[PDB]
């Protein structure tokens, strides 16, 4: 159930949200600014991804005018926390 | 620790798999195929899914000569819990 808890929760905690509906029955990459401030890993600003967060919050506001998927909400967060090249600084 | 949790395990699961160094310190999507049929959900063979896993079989075997990446991971797994447009059949 390792895998399976993460998948359900990706899913579920955006359907928690107030744009599972009413935005575009996903929401805009500016609300996924709030939910990776607090749903990625609690914080995590003294690792990598104080770079890579502040990057993300351009990228967010300026290409997500249209939409985020699930496709996007593990992108922004598993690139926050890798962003070099792979798992080369984790594993 | 929701989305915590989920992070975590995507990365992780892929961490004990034995190609994580061996392979592409990553895998082939043959090895994604192993990894799809138990931490995904368990098995997940009534729904829908049952269709794109198949297709999955197909697209996973083609087209991962190169590798398979985390990005890849959640790709095929949320497309075989989706595959019809979005959250439509969920939310």
């Amino acid at each position: 159930s390792e895998l399976e808890k993460a998948m359900v929760a990706l899913i579920d905690v955006f359907h928690q949200y107030s744009g599972r509906e009413g935005d575009k029955h996903k929401l805009k990459k500016s609300e996924l600014k709030e939910l990776i401030n607090n749903e990625l890993s609690h914080f995590l600003e003294e690792i990598k991804e104080q770079e890579v967060v502040d990057k993300v919050m351009e990228t967010l506001d300026n290409d997500g005018d249209g939409e985020c998927d699930f496709q996007e909400f593990m992108a922004f967060v598993a690139m926050v926390t890798t962003a070099c090249h792979e798992f080369f600084e984790h594993e």
